[PDB]
């Protein structure tokens, strides 16, 4: 149901930060707002959906559920939901 963005903050550390928290190789760093406003655009369902399936942009590959096969979706969409609040 409703994201969790608090909950989130634990998959984003253990999961995602390693790259999006300084940003390598093309993952939009949390917190950049310039790199955050056309993504954000785009809504919750997309991001989170583009995070759990992966894909490849203009600017990297973004690993399914963050390369964590082990990760629920739940999990995902709470550490993405992490990600919006902080990139605003
Ligand atoms: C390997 C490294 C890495 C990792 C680990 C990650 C992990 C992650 N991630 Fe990431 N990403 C990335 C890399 C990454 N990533 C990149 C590179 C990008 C960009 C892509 C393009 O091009 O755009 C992203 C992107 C992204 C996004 C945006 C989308 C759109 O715009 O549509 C999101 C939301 C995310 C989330 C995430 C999460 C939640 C996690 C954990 C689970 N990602
Ligand atoms: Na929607």
């Amino acid at each position: 149901s409703t994201y969790d963005a608090a909950a989130g903050k634990a998959t984003y550390d253990a999961s995602c930060a390693t790259c999006h928290k300084t940003g390598m190789m093309g993952a939009p760093k949390v917190g950049d707002k310039a790199a955050w406003a056309p993504r954000i655009a785009q809504g919750m369902n997309t991001l989170v959906s583009k995070s759990i399936k992966g894909y490849k942009g203009t600017k990297g590959m973004m690993p399914a559920k963050g390369g964590n096969a082990k990760l629920t979706d739940a999990q995902v969409g709470n550490a993405v939901a992490y990600m919006v609040g902080q990139s605003k």
